[PDB]
């Protein structure tokens, strides 16, 4: 019943802050606080809503607001990095590239539902260790997926499952075949956020703009399952890495928070007497010339390609990206 | 090493009612249920009876401590060391001296250490009300007690972390029985039957040669280590007052962040946990008169009198909730 | 199945069979044979129909057929009593308790549909050997259940996941007011089902009988849930101990599959070395002398109190019971 | 006794492509997977390699065979026993020999064991298109291969079964990456790409001083391992035209069970599944054109001319399936 999904009576601040939902740069961390940390909620209505897909596909609202809360209250409060933040800022940014110039009209309205809750589920239920922190401890995790994408299976595992709590079935009046199709799509975009799938995905995409076709209009020509769905795994890795590329003020807090995580990551690795993850160690790291390297290796190559397919609608994001890597150069103590 | 005298001057008292285990929380990095429970088998010699190698132990302490929640203000590694911390107490008392076996003492001291692992803040009922898969997976019968259980066992399977390697198959048949009774009736629905049997048997109580209590089948063996932990688990207002408002603190957010959640949700918000309608005093005052009080009245008879410091200071207690009742 | 709108052959003694639904000694065998190894599926349609509970509940016809078949393809067909011809047979012996003259109007339908239901699943997916066999090997189903009533635990718990395969949630249309406590007294008649709870079951049964109430017709008085679902459990429980109490020709089906089913548990035991259970070893086995022991300390005094409950409606159902009794009793060699 | 020796006897042939495994099944009291897994235990000295208690060995094997399904007419516990003892004599090719170490041989043997264990008689299709369970956990990708590998594992878990519980945790690491290796590649979603690599390691073999193969990276080691139980796994029709025809009605009959679920259900009949328009000579024929033959000949082509006989007997039986075509 909510404007927002969620009660708030700061709801003026937060409806003024929910503006800026189609904007890169949202302040996804104020509309945190003020949503009373329903960051995914109500960032997630407010994109249904923007896109009219509670009645392009029947969801009722209570059932959708419902199934919001489940599956953000399945992030965990005590992880810094991996949240519901984190996956707020993932759907929004997802949000924003599907609306970039080049791929106007490119996806249908399934494509995109997919593209979103896969963004949203994404990292669910993560629990912020590595998926060699679960492996090496023989987790039953690790055991269930035979090591293989272990979180990663395990997020979209748990995605699934909440939809079978009480009145959170979001996709109760889709066809089976719009059911198998979105299924499909999603399970496809969530196993390519494992960064083992990284080179690969990056590979493919170079290819795609080495042999990029556009139509008539000015958009995206995408002819098959298999580019559509490539093209829509490497926008939701891209968001899932656009950290960086946001304003400075985002980005630096990103950094403090994964960075935190890296962090308790290494202290209970250290207590356990297990060999110290890279960049773990808070006795012996380098926060600022492990984002420029992040930048370098990762980060650029990835978002340098990306702008290549949408040219030159990625431009300012990309031109943002290149400031933030001189700052924190800029920042390594000599 | 400047604060590990602090924790090591700390953890003297172990073996004292009224630990200041929220000190120790801190001091040792919020690993109290590790630290504790270590000390507490070196004290014992655990280690050595049942061949734990030190390491297997700890890490498996380190596991199960990962497993409790830290978002989770009351049912988390704190309250499990308290409990176990606790159950070492009572288990030391005169009136027991000798009683139970090390595999009985083992028992009784690992369930409390897993008796809530894996708590996610809510209530059963919640976790029913929303078809949970953890209510589908139990039925909704003790759903997060079943689970808590589970988890723990389970976490024996992860590297170098199963501390019972070296036991027999007849003392980990035992050992597991015991475990899962002591567990399973901590679930408050369990409460009142299980008080009954503790009435009853101090009523026909009976003492050894040596003035110790007499115990010969396992039900009655195993009715007063499942009393004994269920004290344990419910001692918060048997501690000294400063400690107690402590928990109390802990339990009204736990509640009210549920209740926050049902509301969202349109669900019916559960007793006492509506903080726009609460009665904290009101309700540890009935806290303590219908069920705290009753119970540890009769561990009191049990034990007696090695345990009237406790139960004077739940008294005690008691009134000081009292004064502070809203007019 | 048919062909141009009517019956085949097969079809239409099936049907004729299935006239004998409200009747004591149906020929369950014959109606498995008939129904292509679908005696479950077809008897509880038969039931529901008749009973017109898809009307009542508003159950979709083909969610309940896929439902049905989905939960009789999860009894192991190679287990030779806890099969589905089993569950069918209880289901099938409820159905004719719930309509005993003493009991007339007595439940309402939700309580009707629970006790059918919880029939229908009491037994799936049971592997054919006991409780304490799962827990001697340390099965991951008596670690997931704590050793206790493990089996009834898992029974219930696949009944109810199977109504989230596609199609298959009969209960779609049920309020969540109906739906709990359809759940809950399910749940509580299932779990009646282990042997470990039928003392106190009959302990309560038989106190019910002492302090028996009716009205100004010959109808029982239930006054709150604790005496209707002990009523309920009760004659579940009944149901599921029934053989002895049908026709010889029957009941001997069943002694000889139980017999069977027994010594396969032996065998497993014996290469493993475990001590045999009782009975279950088939070369020091005294298949009457069980026989009559079952009756005389299980079977005979649940319904000889039950009987008294619904004095005289249960008569012919004791004189059978008592000379089957004598059948075994006088084949037992000196 | 009598019973006892012809299944010895037969138990001789352990060593040869073609035994006559469901005899054996039959001898044994349906106990093929126990008998034979133990047997080439014993045939490589495994239990003494690795420590493995022999009540543990013994355990283990009955308790993974019984997790096979009776009721399933292809997928149970002979063909189980049947990929194992294949694996087990390609693993003794002479243009293999002295290439594994004995914890590469015991991953494939082990990994051909449980391949299969706890299938359900129905495609990963059918699950997917249900909506069940298992789907759901594993993504529909590759359920019922990542379900092997799961419960195969976890079974080890059970009363006296850890057959590793002597294994150190470098080997033990070691195993399990090998058998997860060599199972996930037994789903048919990965022939063409695991045939591919073959093929290219095929054209860049390099043998070695005794003539034997070249085997540097573990990519390579591992392919060679996959592809050598993928063979295992779809050698039915290589084998004496006797068993192939046991195994075709076998496989026929689990297609036309799951077709006749299909119907019944009112989803689409899987290719092959319908009995009302089935072409069981037709399909084998098309089987061993498109897939079994194709994968054989570049295997013969690795450890050329080992595998001759065993390729000719598939040509043999291809000639006799088609000559059986009606028309
Ligand atoms: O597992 N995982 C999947 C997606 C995203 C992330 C967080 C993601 C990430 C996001 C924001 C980060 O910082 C900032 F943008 F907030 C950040 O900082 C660090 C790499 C140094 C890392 C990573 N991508 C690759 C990561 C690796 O550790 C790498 F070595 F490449 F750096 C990995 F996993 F590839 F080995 S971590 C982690
Ligand atoms: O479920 N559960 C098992 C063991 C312990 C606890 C915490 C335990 C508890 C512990 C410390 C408490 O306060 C203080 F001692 F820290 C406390 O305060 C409240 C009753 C108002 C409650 C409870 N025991 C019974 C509880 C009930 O909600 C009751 F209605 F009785 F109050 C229940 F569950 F019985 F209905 S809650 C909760
Ligand atoms: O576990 N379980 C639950 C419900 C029903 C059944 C089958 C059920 C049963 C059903 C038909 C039987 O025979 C015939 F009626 F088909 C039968 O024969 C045997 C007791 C000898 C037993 C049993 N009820 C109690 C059983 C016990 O093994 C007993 F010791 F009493 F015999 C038990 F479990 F009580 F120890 S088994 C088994
Ligand atoms: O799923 N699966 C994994 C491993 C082995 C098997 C049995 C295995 C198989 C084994 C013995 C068979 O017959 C006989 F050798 F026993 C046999 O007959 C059939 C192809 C028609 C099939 C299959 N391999 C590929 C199969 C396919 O269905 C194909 F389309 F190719 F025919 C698949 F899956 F590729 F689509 S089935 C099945
Ligand atoms: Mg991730
Ligand atoms: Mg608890
Ligand atoms: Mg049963
Ligand atoms: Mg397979
Ligand atoms: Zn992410
Ligand atoms: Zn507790
Ligand atoms: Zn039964
Ligand atoms: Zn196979």
């Amino acid at each position: 019943i909510p404007r927002f999904g969620v009660k708030t009576e700061q709801e003026d601040v937060l409806a003024k802050e929910l503006e800026d939902v189609n904007k890169w740069g949202l302040h996804v961390f104020r509309i945190a606080e003020l949503s009373g940390n329903r960051p995914l909620t109500v960032i997630m209505h407010t994109i249904f809503q923007e896109r009219d897909l509670l009645k392009t596909f029947k969801i009722p609202v209570d059932t959708l607001i419902t199934y919001l809360m489940t599956l953000e209250d399945h992030y965990h409060a005590d992880v810094a990095y991996h949240n519901n933040i984190h996956a707020a800022d993932v759907v929004q940014s997802t949000h924003v590239l599907l609306s970039t110039p080049a791929l106007e009209a490119v996806f249908t309205d399934l494509e995109i539902l997919a593209a979103i809750f896969a963004s949203a589920i994404h990292d669910v239920d993560h629990p912020g260790v590595s998926n060699q922190f679960l492996i090496n401890t023989n987790s039953e995790l690790a055991l269930m997926y035979n090591d293989s994408s272990v979180l990663e299976n395990h997020h979209l595992a748990v995605g699934f499952k909440l939809l079978q709590e009480e009145n959170c079935d979001i996709f109760q009046n889709l066809t089976k075949k719009q059911r198998q199709s979105l299924r499909k799509m999603v399970i496809d975009i969530v196993l390519a956020t494992d960064m083992s799938k990284h080179m690969n995905l990056l590979a493919d995409l170079k290819t795609m703009v080495e042999t990029k076709k556009v139509t008539s209009s000015g958009v995206l020509l995408l002819d098959n399952y298999s580019d559509r769905i490539q093209v829509l795994q490497n926008m939701v890795h891209c968001a899932d890495l656009s950290n960086p590329t946001k304003p400075l003020q985002l980005y630096r807090q990103w950094t403090d928070r994964i960075m935190e995580e890296f962090f308790r990551q290494g202290d209970r690795e250290r207590e356990r007497g297990m060999e110290i993850s890279p960049m773990c160690d808070k006795h012996n790291a380098s926060v600022e010339k492990s984002q420029v390297g992040f930048i370098d290796y990762i980060v650029h190559p990835l978002w340098e390609t990306w702008a290549d397919l949408v040219h030159p609608d990625a431009q300012d994001i990309l031109d943002t990206l290149e400031d933030n890597r001189e700052w924190y150069q800029s920042t390594i103590p000599q």
